[PDB]
């Protein structure tokens, strides 16, 4: 039976709220897309069908756009793959992802069975908050539609191969508040997708509730107590982000303003802005940059331009601002990723207290990094710090990811090769 059902909130449109009471760690649902595509940035990168890297991907042989980690993923990702793959062949120009995403959209719509990702919601039923669109979003949908109907020519020619009724404008505008950017284990985004079920959950800057990606697969998870009836939140933004900044993205992305006690506070904005501001205003233009290169996994060029700010001659920014933490995650993953494992490690470490502050409860994000540090200190030799990092990261995972998730096995094998190294010591 659920634990979970829809209701029509007073002010926020449709809810999710709990049926039985939930405590933290309990699973309240799962889900894979209805439909869902690789990232820009990650095209070419991470296989299409599973999203996990590779060294080397393998490409459909019509589109050459396609890129998969198997022989397994290329043919299971066909039925999804076919129609648009006739598409992608027709276009040097790659859409935006939002309209290859809806695509997909109206290719599973049409042909396939009724989708599970729709048990509690569906497309059709999604907010599209079109009255509250301003005048040059209405043209950004309109260059979107365009850009779909040039993009999919080959398969949709008329309305007889949209569902019944589908417009078009309609469909981009549901699918900007309404698209999730699915994140790797190691936290880095690789794709988005839509999962309507999971769209029913409103947005709270301080939430009762996380998700967490496995590939494709999302995650609902309790992370605080919740009694019978209470409504059901998760974060929709990144916690290193100040109310103004919260402000503007839910306004320009969600269309509503949030009356949280956060945002009516200011939580947090102070130190999250301490230092220097002509300095970290210059950190926040090069994470621009740095931000884009990480998209694109270009991790020495992330490097270099993180170790010009962390080591710069000039003036230097506290660790708890959240653009020079920013830029120390960024490096951490970079070195990472590069096998640069001692600065790494001291890149991870200085994140630590800044993510405890920033990341409250239990938060994937911090339970993710927390991991890192205790495998990067494991893997140097530091038994006893590493121990307690990932039962840390364990404590929060285990809230966080779950059983369900494998990144949990993971961790407990980490857990019990440390384990060993203390009892042999
Ligand atoms: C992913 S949908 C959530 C479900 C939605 N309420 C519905 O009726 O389908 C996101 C939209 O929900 C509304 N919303 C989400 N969180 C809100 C909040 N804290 N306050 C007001 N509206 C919110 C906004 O319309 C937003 O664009
Ligand atoms: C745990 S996280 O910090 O890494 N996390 C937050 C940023 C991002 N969030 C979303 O894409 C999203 C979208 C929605 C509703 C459809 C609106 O809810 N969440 C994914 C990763
Ligand atoms: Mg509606
Ligand atoms: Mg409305
Ligand atoms: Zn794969
Ligand atoms: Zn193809
Ligand atoms: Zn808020």
């Amino acid at each position: 039976p659920l634990k979970v059902e829809k209701f029509a909130t007073a002010n926020r449109g449709n809810g999710l709220r709990a049926v039985t009471p939930l405590r933290p760690g309990e699973l309240l649902f799962r889900s894979d897309p209805l439909a869902y595509t690789v990232c820009k940035g990650s095209r070419g990168v991470v296989c299409d069908r599973c999203l996990l890297g590779k060294e080397k991907l393998m490409r459909c042989s019509q589109c050459r756009v396609a890129k998969y980690c198997s022989a397994k993923c290329q043919k299971k990702a066909w039925p999804d793959h076919k129609r648009e793959c006739k598409c992608l062949k027709s276009c040097p120009r790659y859409p935006p992802d939002s309209v290859r995403l809806l695509g997909r959209v109206v290719f599973k719509l049409m042909d396939g069975a009724p989708s599970e990702s729709e048990k509690l919601y569906s497309f059709y039923d999604l907010e599209s908050n079109i009255n509250k669109l301003t005048e040059d979003k209405k043209e950004g949908l309109r260059q979107l539609v365009m850009t779909f109907q040039h993009f999919m020519r080959e398969e949709i020619q008329d309305a007889s191969q949209l569902p019944p009724a589908f417009d078009l404008f309609e469909a981009f505008a549901k699918v900007i508040c309404n698209s999730f950017t699915i994140c790797n284990a190691e936290m880095q985004e690789v794709g988005v997708g839509l999962y309507p079920s999971i769209s029913l959950l409103n947005h709270s800057c301080d939430p009762n509730c996380s998700i967490v990606f496995n590939g494709p697969h999302l995650l609902l998870r309790a992370v605080r107590d919740i009694e019978v009836g209470e409504e059901l939140t998760i974060c929709y933004l990144d916690m290193l982000m100040t109310s103004e900044e919260r402000r503007k993205q839910l306004r320009d992305q969600y269309c509503f303003e949030c009356d949280c006690f956060r945002c009516q506070t200011q939580d947090k904005d102070a130190d999250m802005l301490t230092g220097d501001e002509q300095v970290w205003k210059e950190v926040q233009e090069s994470l621009k940059k740095i931000e884009e290169l990480k998209a694109h996994w270009k991790w020495e060029q992330v490097l270099a331009m993180c170790q010009a700010i962390i080591s710069s001659n000039s003036e230097r920014l506290p660790d708890i601002n959240i653009y020079q933490l920013k830029v120390l995650d960024c490096a951490m993953d970079a070195c990472i990723n590069l096998g640069l494992l001692e600065e790494a490690l001291f890149y991870g470490t200085r994140t630590m207290e800044p993510y405890r502050i920033f990341f409250p409860g239990s938060h994937p994000v911090r339970g993710v990094q927390v991991m890192k540090v205790g495998k990067l200190q494991l893997h140097q030799g530091m038994f006893p710090q590493a121990m307690k990092n990932l039962r840390l990261a364990f404590d929060i995972m285990r809230v966080t990811h779950g059983r369900e998730h494998s990144l949990i096995e993971d961790l407990i094998l980490l857990l019990e090769e440390c384990d060993a190294n203390i009892r042999a010591s």
